[PDB]
């Protein structure tokens, strides 16, 4: 293919109800689209930045400016375009992974495209459908954690995954478990709210069979992940930590992680995110699907994703309600705790364009 | 998809020149090719075991059999089928990686078609072109090897590999580099030819510069590889002993593997040919596709395999006329060292028909 | 000796009572037989390789095949003739393990027939009865199992065998341990049914006693076994994965074993059995017989060597009957959960022709 | 088997020349031999030990006791035996390896005897010849050394062993380099001589591309030969330290050796030394068959231990004529530098007794 062009729109989504993790609260949720323009048709990308520099370094701002200035020129002065030779059409700009794998997924949506193979061909898939978990944020309550509990647990969903900071931890665990029973699957995450002098806290946990802990400690600090796998009972989880396939077989090798979280935009692209799967797998080590409050775009083609063979324990790949009332493409509607894996071309999904218009908020066109 | 079937065939192909290896002399090749039948088309699979069980356990007859009675069976009795897909469903069979890698590039072939895509666009090429090297075989005569050797330079090859031996290791390699010089890239394979006892004679060649030893040992001895490099200079690279990604991983952490040569067939296919590689990237491994003096089809699989990002090493990717007078695809030729990566759908290649019925010995339909 | 040739047959043989792995059930047993002939006396081997490759690579018509191409004509050729050299002497084929195993197991019984020497003599007994355990199924119920438990008990069996899959992990043996005691020797076996991942599940086992867990993961996961090991309380013991001395030597090396199972087609025959044996002694490992519900040929060679000094542990050297009805060759019988080691020349068995013949499907001259 | 009795015998046999070690001048052999008596017939063993504890705490009085008092004593006692039934009966008594193994020797050799079986077809030889070196003593000059060695080279002998001591090391080593070449196969052994201390004087043979330094350092120091191994370039063999496959075994996994010379009687027996063998093989680690200066008879069994296909470095097995001008059995003749594995029963070899009487100086019936 040839790059035509690339318009990069700016997206708001309001949430259902507010997303709180140890970075703070989210009422809304400020996307970023890329609509990839090759003379066949066009791709979708989906960025996973958010508003501020939070999560990561990244965030939306510094992405349209790294996309608009440095990484779409790069696509668009080349001859051939593969979603393959992105990356190394790209290598000379250093990080801004979320960035440079947003574009990578609207070459590649466009790619599968023209060839009509969807992304779970492309990836691997061995599933048709994949379970789903469901991360729930930060309570002001105990009670009003529970009810929030119960629901998604009747809502069909496999896994339990709570949103923990110093402040809330054991407690809210202490009390799922007390009501929900040893059964559920039950999962914390820090997002790197705590520090190794916090181990005998997190060591508090131990007695309740959590099947991970997500993030602890800072992203860069892998040895203390490490450590502290040595002082506390549960697993580790690396998830910021986790920036590319490199990084997952240092951490392994280091032993800082048994269980990987694999977020596509995070590792800079789904072509890396599958190799990261490799890699793990290669090692013994399980992975999960991580989630980054996605339309529909990025829904979609997690759920590929988490189809393959090593994905062996449910996924941040909730129903589409979870975030939004009004998604942007056909919704996906959790079935027997499991969320299907799209059959089309490309993500097999695609904005409604009514609904796309409406919650637009800028549109650049760069050609 | 959904496999309609699997037609057998038993190809003979005489070599233009005679190849000796650690473990014998050939002159012909025996082949088994497949030729997977869908509805969306055909495909094409070549397995890479040989007459006997040499190389590794897996044989044609061998083979055969168990494409035949297990390997084949399981897949048709499916209801989907995903080149993916294939290693689930004939999981239960232990080992048989050859064959399993075979039938796997045939649905993979008819699959890639169907999709008009190239294999190396499914693989992940990023390159459009690859160097070669050539591997040259244990001769009767130094002065025989020299000019052996030295013709392939002329063809524009860009590395050397010499086949070894106890008793044609340090000589053949100081003739040679004596005689073509230390800017040529020059190595060696053994074919698990020596033992760790053996240490001492190996570590003969540590002035020669040599890019690396293929397969010193055995294919179940990988600490003894550890070991053996702890006592040489010449870098250790595995082939045999890498039988998946997950061996390769298991190599690299315990040091007995530098480099590694992949061959898609004895890990079990070009899926798990490209893990492979993918694991080592992650590890610092350099790669380098290894080859089975292959027709035509497991060559342009080979040539797309080796465009992939860390092959960076000449692989044993020939031009056809190396091995084959006659290819029965369109020969594969050497250009300024180089051979181009196939553009069709699929394999890129396929077979001229009364060519290869020429070289057909025998042929066997399997369908439900 | 000179070999003369080798007659090749096929038996079969049903199973008292269908028998269930992870691999599958079993009703009849296809055994590949092997009469070697020299000008002195005759030999017999029995082949471990079933009708499919479901616990190894090998399976009957691929020993066959080899046998008789390469392997059978490979003796034939060579001047004189020791089972020793036997080893050497196919050498140039790569695997064929079982194959080569039977092999050197009917050029054995020749040559020691000849020596006027036992099995047992020749690979260092130093007992003259063996202790038995028995290798038990998966069942459909649990009372099911219960009763087969109880009922080989009462037999005398010294020892339990659980096969285990996941599914049939816990449970089954939460059962027999609440039911039978904590006094009895219980151990499980996965036939390589787990995964790394499956850990924490096999750590459920930790609780039980359990003097083993037979091959949780597959036959190349060495490391995987070391590190599980690590995991869990139950001691790691390897089958499939050893396949030879320097497999045995390799796996202690890297912690992935503290008990080896000693199964002579597996190593490639009796020879290389005793070498595993020795090697396993001269680490601390503890060995115990496996077996591959042969018939009397197989078993009696067996106990033979499960009478060598390291063999601290009870192995699969169940009777006859647990198998057979009618067996080929005298039976072998428990007596005190014991089963006595064979005095005569070579095996110190024989096939009975009436009842060879009675259970044979084809035959074949090699010479 | 029953066992009837064992006659104890003491021998004396002048040595050639006088060999001279770390531990000290000899200039005649004195030797204990054993004689099982069974109903079938009569075996032979031959102990290792000395007339006094330097190579070890053993010595042929001390021998003699714990086997007339407690060893022999032990198996007359017991109702079957059987070579390989040997160690568990004499469990209960610590040590005395080279005692112990004497006893065995008889024993097995009584058994092989009575199945017709050679002692090597019991061990598993897969040869039918043994390629021979030679141990060289402690010269009190260079010439002496150079003349004599150059004498052993002419007679055919493969490899060169030469006895070191603090002050003899560096010196004949660069001697014999020097005046020999480097073709040729040489080694070390110092019987304890060294000390961790002293590493800098060994790392001074660096240069000399020995195969192997033997016993450095004492019997105890494992650890201390592993560090040394770190500090010098010349492979590490042990001998006094291996006294079993469990120490093998052992010193292996510490690093402390890496070629290991295997004396039968040291560790205990041949059934040991077997297990010694498989033990070092299934580690990657070659082994080579040690001499005490033996008859015909520990020589035959040697010979047959030898062929052991991990034997893969020349042994002290050298010719009866090496040290014994006359020898109670047949004598051994190098040919080509090897010797011929015995082929009749056991040993496959039995004294001559004028050749014993001259030579005995003691007797002793031991029985029931
Ligand atoms: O998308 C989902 O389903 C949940 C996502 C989630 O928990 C999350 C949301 C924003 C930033 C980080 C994370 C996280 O998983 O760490
Ligand atoms: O494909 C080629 O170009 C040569 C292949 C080769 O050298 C070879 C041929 C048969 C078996 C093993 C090997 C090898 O490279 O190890
Ligand atoms: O012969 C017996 O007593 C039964 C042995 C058995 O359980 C078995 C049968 C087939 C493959 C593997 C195994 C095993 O012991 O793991
Ligand atoms: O038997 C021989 O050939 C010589 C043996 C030898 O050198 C020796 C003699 C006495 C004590 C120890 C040793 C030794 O090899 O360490
Ligand atoms: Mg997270
Ligand atoms: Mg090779
Ligand atoms: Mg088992
Ligand atoms: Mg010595």
């Amino acid at each position: 293919m040839k790059l035509s062009g690339v318009e990069l729109r700016r997206v708001q989504m309001p949430l259902v109800a507010p997303f709180r993790t140890s970075f703070g609260t989210q009422s809304v949720r400020e996307l970023l689209l890329l609509r990839a323009v090759t003379p066949a048709g066009e791709g979708w990308g989906e960025c996973v930045t958010m508003a501020g520099p939070l999560y990561s370094s990244e965030y939306n701002d510094g992405a349209e400016h790294v996309l608009r200035h440095y990484l779409i020129p790069a696509l668009l002065a080349a001859e051939d375009i593969t979603a393959a030779k992105v990356t190394p059409l790209l290598a000379k700009f250093k990080g801004h992974r979320m960035a440079k794998g947003a574009l990578e997924m609207a070459v590649l949506d466009a790619e599968l495209r023209a060839h009509e193979r969807s992304f779970a061909a492309e990836l691997g898939s061995v599933r048709d459908s994949v379970p789903c978990g469901v991360s729930v944020g930060i309570m002001d309550t105990i009670p009003q954690l529970l009810d929030v509990v119960g629901g998604y647990l009747d809502e069909g969903y496999v896994r339990i995954k709570l949103k923990i900071e110093p402040g809330w931890d054991v407690e809210p665990v202490r009390a799922v478990r007390e009501r929900f029973g040893d059964d559920v699957l039950l999962q914390v995450d820090a997002n790197t709210a705590y520090t190794l002098g916090d181990a005998p806290q997190l060591a508090r946990l131990d007695p309740f069979g959590l099947l991970l802990i997500e993030q602890p400690l800072e992203e860069e600090d892998v040895l203390g992940h490490a450590e502290l796998a040595r002082r506390i009972q549960t697993p580790i989880c690396l998830d910021e930590s986790i920036v590319s396939a490199r990084a997952a077989a240092d951490a392994i090798k280091l032993g800082a992680v048994q269980i990987v979280n694999i977020k596509p935009g995070r590792v800079g692209g789904y072509l890396e995110a599958r190799r990261v799967h490799d890699v793990c797998a290669a090692h013994g080590i399980p992975v999960w699907c991580g989630g980054m409050i996605e339309t529909g775009l990025g829904r979609a083609a997690n759920v590929a994703l988490a189809s393959l063979p090593n994905f062996t324990l449910p996924g941040d790949t909730s129903a589409s309600d979870r975030f939004y009332k009004t998604d942007i493409t056909e919704p996906f509607v959790l079935s027997g705790g499991h969320l299907p894996v799209p059959t089309g071309p490309g993500l097999g999904v695609a904005p409604i364009p009514e609904l796309l218009d409406e919650v637009t908020t800028a549109k650049v066109w760069i050609g």
